[PDB]
């Protein structure tokens, strides 16, 4: 298993990254240092997680400790759905790169296609708790993002939460200057992602699976939802490799040419998430885990169903 996959820019992304969603500002220091001090490469953020800064300090602890350099680090953060008019991308990319102490960003995602009203609050609510949505366009904030590489800023810009009529909007976009280099998506054995997956990789756009562990810590859980780590055909499918469910879990995108993104903010099961590259699932177990497809989201944006821009009312 080679530990990096080749984007359009010509760049190298480690196949596994840290996540940081509901990583709360007086953990997620410790586990971003932690994570860098067992081998992490990649830590995927963003500004809407509310803890870049504090990212950014175990960023720096670890550059001037001399565990890292810069150019061994893949970074990634995302542009909030408040962002998308084109005169505003460019300050909330600033924005994330001060509060990480960075000078560039390795990929900047357009976070999800919905783009909200600007304000300070990130999920504006009218009186009946619809969110809502700002006059902007796909395209119009795709060229934004294009603006951020031009002036280097950022090495690579993608999308995350787009669906494949959203993604082949900016691919057909007259005057594109910069191909989409990664679809960051939900994906796991619920959520198998196999049509969205085909068609991002025939159009050499690289996938990000997050939630691979079914986010259950996700504030919207009900008690009765499916739990991938609880689900016992997984369990013996790790107890037969000796590993734990998770890591199976983790190994399953791997084997599908695949980024993926756990979140932990736990020291031992950081690193645990990590060792996933001394052991191969099986053809059997692949097709195992493919089968277990439900088309069953965890992060479906259910306050945005009505927006123009809504991702998943398309199959894929
Ligand atoms: N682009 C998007 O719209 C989007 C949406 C969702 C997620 N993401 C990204 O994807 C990342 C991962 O997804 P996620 O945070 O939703 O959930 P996840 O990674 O599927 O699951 C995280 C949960 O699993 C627990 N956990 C981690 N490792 C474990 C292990 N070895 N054994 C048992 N439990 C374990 C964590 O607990 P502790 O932390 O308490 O250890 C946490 O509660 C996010 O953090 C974010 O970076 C992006
Ligand atoms: C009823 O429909 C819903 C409910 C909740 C969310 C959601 N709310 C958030 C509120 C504040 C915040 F900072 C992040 C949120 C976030 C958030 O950061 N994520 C993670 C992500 O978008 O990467 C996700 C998936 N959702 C939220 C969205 C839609």
């Amino acid at each position: 298993m080679a530990s990096r996959i080749l984007l359009n820019n010509g760049a190298k992304m480690p196949i596994l990254g840290l996540g940081t969603w509901k990583s709360p500002p007086g953990q997620v220091t410790e586990a971003v240092k932690v994570a860098i001090d067992v081998g992490y490469r990649h830590i995927d953020c963003a500004h809407v997680y509310q803890n870049e800064n504090e990212v950014g300090v175990a960023i720096q602890e670890k550059l001037r400790e001399q565990v890292v350099k810069r150019e061994e680090l893949f970074i990634v953060s995302k542009l909030w759905c408040t962002y998308h008019e084109k005169g505003l991308v460019k300050g909330a990319c600033q924005k994330t790169l001060s509060d990480l102490k960075l000078d560039y960003l390795d990929l900047y995602l357009i976070h999800w296609p919905t783009g909200f009203k600007p304000g300070k609050e990130f999920f504006p609510l009218d009186e009946s708790g619809n969110v809502v949505p700002s006059d902007t366009n796909i395209l119009d904030t795709w060229a934004a993002m294009e603006e951020l590489v031009d002036e280097g800023l950022v090495k690579a810009i993608g999308i995350s939460n787009f669906n494949h009529l959203q993604v082949e909007m900016i691919l057909n976009k007259p005057g594109l200057k910069y191909k989409p280099a990664v679809n960051q998506i939900e994906c796991h054995p619920y959520l198998t992602q196999e049509k969205l997956i085909q068609y991002c990789q025939s159009k050499g756009i690289v996938v990000t699976a997050y939630s691979p562990l079914g986010s259950p810590d996700r504030p919207w859980a009900k008690p009765e939802d499916p739990s991938l780590l609880e689900d016992p055909r997984i369990k013996a499918i790790a107890a037969k490799h000796n590993k734990t469910t998770a890591q199976v879990l983790i190994r399953f995108p791997m084997q599908r040419n695949l980024v993926v993104i756990p979140k932990s903010v736990t020291p031992e099961r950081i690193a645990e998430n990590f060792k996933v590259f001394d052991f191969e699932l099986s053809s059997q177990d692949m097709t195992t885990l493919l089968s277990y497809n439900r088309n069953w989201r965890v992060c479906a944006l259910l306050s945005c169903t009505s927006h123009k821009d809504y991702p998943f009312h398309e199959e894929f």
